[PDB]
């Protein structure tokens, strides 16, 4: 009977370039998922989507022989118990029931799956009294990813699961602390769903994928991380943040709604950017808490959601 709160995950910069061997700054950030597990004695699993209010039941024997892509909306929750279980050597003899809910945006890169992948892990092996090192959980969580798509990056589920500011490269992360973790500490972030993806992430890889000026993106997007890591004061990290966008922007991965709000951003506040692949999504921007007001009325004037949002630590 407990309840665990996932944290979400955003990127600071590095979005297309981590793909190409360059670093991704990727933060974990307060937009929770929540998972709520009990046992209920009926001999059965019984998932159930809050916020979709979707529902369902499998026996116990079925759970390690399902297939995750039979089950629509269900999938991550599910792979997420049957890993956990077949990786803790469990059978489950009893029954129980999960609610899930989440607040974070979904395919906008954030890590919306990821979070409730790792809610998931703790849930099923915390509700068994068998806790996992933070590395277990990591692997449990990036496998879930692979056998439902194919392929993953560590990068939403390892961010999730340490928590804080990760620097991921080729596949390995390293974990950020120091004045650069200090710093954000102090630092108050807006999640904007400008608007939907309509296209498909590998999609939009490819996009970029076919783009001359690419790499030499790439190094300038590099440098401004060399830069970024050691800065000090929001109004530089700002503008930091404002230029690693000029930049996305000339993969012609943003869109006209992105680049307003990205506006926005830099006027009302200290910067803004687009985080993940473009093609729509969110812009995450550094609030400025002296026209902090002033940015939300400017934001709110338009057709987009907003997320009050800060960095996640341990």
């Amino acid at each position: 009977s407990l309840i665990i709160e996932t944290p979400s995950k955003v990127i600071l910069f590095g979005e297309h370039a981590v793909v190409y061997g360059y670093r991704a700054i990727s933060m974990a950030i307060d937009l929770t998922s929540t998972i709520e597990i009990k046992e209920t004695q009926e001999d059965e699993i019984i998932l159930n989507l809050n916020d979709l209010n979707k529902s369902l039941g499998l026996n116990l024997n079925e759970i390690k022989n399902i297939n995750p892509n039979n089950f629509g909306d269900f999938k991550y929750c599910l792979c997420a118990i049957k890993n956990t279980l077949d990786y803790l050597n469990i059978e489950p003899k009893t029954g129980f029931k999960i609610n899930i809910s989440s607040k974070i945006p979904i395919s906008c890169g954030l890590g919306s799956s990821a979070s409730i992948t790792i809610g998931t892990i703790k849930a099923v092996s915390g509700f068994y009294n068998k806790e996992l090192k933070d590395d277990e959980i990591a692997k449990l969580g990036y496998m879930v990813e692979k056998e439902i798509q194919g392929k993953a990056s560590i990068t939403d589920t390892s961010t999730i699961t340490y928590k804080g500011i990760l620097e991921i490269k080729n596949n390995k992360f390293r974990k950020i602390k120091g004045e650069f973790e200090e710093f954000l500490k102090n630092c108050k972030f807006l999640i904007v769903y400008a608007e939907k993806r309509k296209k498909k992430t590998a999609e939009l890889v490819n996009e970029v994928a076919k783009i001359e000026n690419k790499d030499e993106i790439f190094k300038e997007i590099d440098k401004v991380i060399d830069e970024a890591l050691k800065i000090k004061n929001k109004e530089d990290f700002g503008k930091l943040m404002t230029k690693n966008h000029e930049l996305l922007k000339k993969l012609n991965i943003s869109t006209p709604k992105l680049d307003r709000i990205v506006d926005i951003g830099n006027r009302f506040g200290f910067g803004a950017k687009l985080t993940g692949a473009g093609g729509g999504g969110c812009v995450i921007i550094l609030v400025n808490e002296e026209k902090e007001k002033e940015l939300l009325k400017e934001l709110n004037k338009e057709d987009v959601r907003i997320f009050n949002c800060r960095m996640m630590n341990e």
